[PDB]
This record gives C-alpha cells, structure tokens and sequence, in this order.
C-alpha cells in the first residue's frame, strides 16, 4: 500500500 | 523533540 | 529528491 | 496537515 | 510495533 | 545507518 503522513501533536501514517 | 514511531495499519510517531 | 513510502510489514521510502 | 519527505544526508518532513 | 527506520539509496523502516 | 526523525514546523531526519 502507499503511505500517506499527516501531521496532527503526532504524526499519522495511513495506507492505501 | 524527537519523533518515537509505532506501526498498528497506522503509522504513529509520537513526540518525545 | 522526494521520498514516496510504500507499506507491505516494511515501510519501503523510495527516492524521486 | 498533510506530510512530504524529502532527502537530500537528512530527510526533512515539510507541512502542507 | 515499534517502528525502526534505516537509510540504505531507500528508506526502510522495520518493525518490532 | 539507522535514521533518527525529530520535530519542531518540520520534521528532520538524522542519519546515525
């Protein structure tokens, strides 16, 4: 899956 | 701070 | 050059 | 916001 | 997991 | 090398 990183604090990495 | 990562899937990295 | 990351688990970064 | 990698060494995360 | 990453060029991040 | 990621914004990565 692609790994897309989201900063929000943390950082979030969610999958495609 | 430094980023501490985890992988559940979600990637998280925390900040320490 | 950017990093594209993959999950499959590894997390592969490639360089673009 | 959203995360891109970039390396050129050090990877540097920059927030859209 | 814990998440470790690595510089080999690609990123590899591998899980614990 | 192992990489070593830190936040403060933009994160920087460190190779080790």
């Amino acid at each position: 899956a692609k790994l897309v990183f989201f900063a929000e604090a943390a950082i979030i990495g969610l999958m495609v």
